[PDB]
């Protein structure tokens, strides 16, 4: 067992908070983020000795990312950015930093209770979006 199991499993998106505003910090178009901020994705996260996959799918956009903790890797997002991404287990929380054309986005993944809360951070801006088990 590893304390990341907490994360494993298939999640459903049951609210989300401030995300037209997180995306537009982003750079995000308004046809995108319209779309997307209507998606109601499932988050499918597994692990596999050292790699953790994080999939999301949603009628906007099916993504899937496989990465190793502290490990840096480039990321195409589903707004189409191309990010270099790594991501760290901090304090129980999974840290993952985003950075592109000289701008960062954090989001970090929780558990708190029985669900998985998700914060995503531009400058001054976050969203939050919490998931509940599938
Ligand atoms: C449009 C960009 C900024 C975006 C889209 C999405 C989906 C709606 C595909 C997501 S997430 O996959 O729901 O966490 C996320 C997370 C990773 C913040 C970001």
């Amino acid at each position: 067992s590893h304390m990341c199991d907490a994360f494993v499993g298939t999640w459903k998106l049951v609210s989300s908070e401030n995300f037209d505003d997180y995306m537009k910090e982003v750079g995000v178009g308004f046809a995108t983020r319209k779309v997307a901020g209507m998606a109601k994705p499932n988050m499918i996260i597994s692990v596999n000795g050292d790699v953790i996959t994080i999939k999301s799918e949603s009628t906007f956009k099916n993504t899937e990312i496989s990465f190793i903790l502290g490990q840096e890797f480039d990321e195409v997002t589903a707004d189409d950015r191309k990010v270099k991404s790594t991501i760290t287990l901090d304090g129980g929380v999974l840290v993952h930093v985003q950075k592109w054309d000289g701008k960062s986005t954090t989001i970090k993944r929780k558990r708190e209770d029985d669900k998985l809360v998700v914060e995503c951070v531009m400058k001054g801006v976050t969203s939050t979006r919490v998931y509940e088990r599938a």
